[PDB]
């Protein structure tokens, strides 16, 4: 009897299983291409997303022994606002799937800064204007594009963040669904009415015979071979009710292809005014609840960043080594606004770079700076996320195989001040196809049985001089 | 509509798509790790030989879009010898799959040459006592488990090779199916009278309770949740079915992993005097037919050798190029028995060593001399075949991996004093295992159709270094 998954990496295509617990048993890899077109934008080929998924997919399917009258439905989870608009006959995409991180879709998001949509879409998604989510690039592939638009109105090409592309391409094509969390970041969605924005979805041009269908994110939605279809629920809405949220105020941090926290505030929606965002939580049965996500582009697309290209060493695990001789840090810096800042910044134009430059260094502190600073942008939005909340909290419930370390919980600790709480196991964000997409065949009924054994097996202590951090936050306003 | 060809290898496995008449649509090929422990015996993680088939029928079904309304039969083709034993109702080994290549099958080799068995497996299995075959295997694991004899009584050990683990499981745990190509290479079974020597399973503790039902190659056994399985083989019988070869004497040669020569000797057992195998092949419907086999063991490993454990060439096809820029080998001979050597000689403590060395011999003289081992390899059991069967050889007809090099196939041809034949699709291991799934199904009815579809590439004709090839055959022969 078992319950899976998928999920789109913005890097890798991998796969995983569970029974009964905390016993490890079963792991992975495969790598797909960052395909580069221009200036801003970074893009993935929707085939070999979908080439890679399914490749691995049916693999993880088995993982140490046995077979199907086991397994029990189909789940679902996606990469980052990325508009894939494919043909209902064929299945074959229009166009290449445009990443989160992309920027063409800033000269649209300009247009909508002049109208006067900014207090519009702040009040009713809960976002703000920028070229990191759904709808500004949506319409980007329906304006460059011979016939799309008016082969839309008819029913031919279908809009869906990949999660829809995944759910579609299994059942042959049978049930096209979305869920609460991942369309309340599709920008074409209302968060307070639970349905799709028809005031947002007019201005861009966008029908309604592209959207999927917005259902629970704990419900039955189809069958195919693999078997039930059931759910899907926001990564970051994941690791944020992957440490255990349900309840008010509760926040984590991701350590991936861009580090991101999330606040599980209540039932009722948190409103920022500096530049946060508010996106949709998860609650403990099959209901709605809040949360307010900052959000940052690049941290494990920084794990994308000194090896492979501008060759310098040779194998992924060891960088925890080249870690133990050189205190002070030598007047260095890193912006890694790649393709836009992100944070509070915001500022699609603002770009991966800092000045700085003099004479006495060899191949080696900017291993520090490429190590350096989404914890300044996870803080620009943790110094953002609490605020927007007025909470104190204690623990940093992290999660991310950077943190592959007894240092990024050792650097990912040293200003931010209080002590946090080492995942001894750090991929919680895809805690996210198991549990919530389990309770309603009715095998186990509720999330409350099971809680006497969480060890965080990993924590490196403080130890000398106590009188440094504030000037050291004071200058990055200036870089950034 | 389409056909699964399943090709299962010993380095890379795949499974190519197959519309109709002779067209490859879609294909992906990747590899997993030939971990070493000890001396000589190699063994693959049977905990690792799927996927590069669910990861090419999935993965590649998405290469075109193809979901299982079209699909009209799965046939499986499998690397042999590596056996597999099993509970009946479960899922794990405590272990994994011993590959052809493993060597420690030998003190039990030896207490059978010490009996008196070799002239009683000569003539019913018509193999030969070696660590190369699955019985020699199969005794020091019921003499070397915490169970398995008595717990075979109850029900639960079932044996069967890698072809017997695709397809047993096929169906919802119900068939227990094997063929009768790779039953012959099991050393457990009765060549003569079809079904499972009783006269080999005692002697070494064997139950009934065991073996697989032996059927055909060509036959419908269940269904699967891909649609029919009716396609069944291993990558050396069913590679001499796809080079359409089924009438008396007509040969090939494959150079995947190791160079198999394997020739059609009509319906009756011919004995080999010239230390040869006797096995099962295929005729055109669905029924048994008898083959004369050569051998050995390392070929397309050894360039694999230089690429991996010893950083010489980096790629594969680079083998080529590092060869042509010394003329010669200055005296140097590789002996690739890195795992035994196999061929006319095979015993079984035979390790990889180089002689004739010096320090003038640049690393272009070792690469050229490993690429020179695979042609001398074939001669042994060219010169063997034509003793046995009486036929001499007018063009020998080729294919693999490692025939895309044009040297390793001009220098087949220098040494040999025959015509090379390569074919235009040299992944031909896929290709018997196709027309073995639709010939049960009614997708092709017969072979007659396929004619058409066995068009030579190129031709490689004896040129003037031909006349010099007894002096580097005889410098082989004092190496071994």
């Amino acid at each position: 009897n078992y319950v899976m998954a998928i999920d789109q990496g913005t890097t890798s295509s991998r796969a995983i299983i569970f029974d009964r617990n905390g016993k490890k048993i079963g792991s992975s890899q495969k790598e797909f291409p960052q395909y580069f077109p221009k200036s801003g934008w970074v893009e993935h080929n929707a085939n070999e997303i979908w080439n890679s998924v399914q490749s691995v997919i049916a693999g993880a399917f088995i993982e140490s022994g046995i077979r199907p009258e086991a397994i029990a439905g189909i789940g679902i989870t996606n990469q980052r606002e990325t508009t894939v608009v494919w043909d209902k006959t064929t299945g074959q995409p229009i166009a290449n799937a445009i990443v989160w991180q992309s920027r063409q879709s800033s000269p649209i998001a300009d247009q909508l800064k002049v109208d006067g949509h900014t207090e519009m879409i702040h009040e009713k998604t809960g976002l703000v204007i920028d070229a990191y989510f759904s709808a500004t690039k949506v319409r980007w592939l329906l304006d460059n594009i011979e016939g799309a638009q008016e082969k839309a109105d008819n029913g031919e090409l279908l809009f869906g963040t990949i999660d829809s592309w995944l759910v579609w391409k299994l059942t042959d094509g049978q049930v096209h669904v979305t869920d609460y969390s991942n369309a309340s970041r599709t920008m074409l969605y209302n968060i307070h009415k639970l349905e799709w924005d028809q005031e947002i979805l007019d201005l861009l041009n966008i029908p309604s015979s592209m959207l999927p269908e917005v259902k629970s994110n704990s419900e039955v939605y189809g069958h195919t071979r693999s078997v039930p279809i059931a759910g899907m629920a926001g990564d970051q809405q994941a690791a944020l009710f992957g440490q255990m949220a349900f309840e008010k105020g509760m926040i984590k941090n991701t350590y991936g292809t861009g580090a991101f926290i999330v606040m599980n505030t209540g039932e009722e929606p948190q409103l920022s005014d500096n530049d946060l965002l508010t996106t949709i939580g998860y609650g403990i049965n099959g209901k709605v609840y809040y949360a307010l996500e900052g959000s940052i582009f690049v941290a494990g697309s920084a794990i994308q960043w000194l090896r492979d290209g501008l060759r310098m060493i040779e194998t992924s695990p060891q960088s925890e080594e080249l870690a133990a001789k050189a205190k002070g840090d030598n007047e260095v810096y890193v912006v890694p606004a790649f393709t836009g800042l992100g944070a509070p910044y915001w500022d699609s134009e603002a770009r991966g770079a800092v000045f700085g430059l003099t004479r006495g260094t060899t191949k080696e502190d900017f291993v520090r700076a490429t190590l350096q600073a989404v914890a300044y942008q996870s803080k620009d939005v943790i110094d953002t996320m609490k605020k927007d909340s007025g909470i104190d909290i204690p623990l940093l419930k992290v999660d991310g195989g950077a943190a592959k370390n007894d240092l990024l919980m050792q650097f990912q600790a040293d200003i931010l001040d209080i002590d946090v709480q080492r995942a001894a196991n750090l991929e919680t964000t895809a805690l996210g196809a198991a549990y919530l997409a389990g309770l309603a065949v009715g095998f186990w009924k509720d999330l409350d049985e099971l809680k006497s054994m969480a060890e965080e097996g990993q924590m490196f202590t403080p130890e000398m001089p106590a009188e440094e951090r504030d000037n050291l936050y004071e200058g990055w306003k200036q870089a950034v």
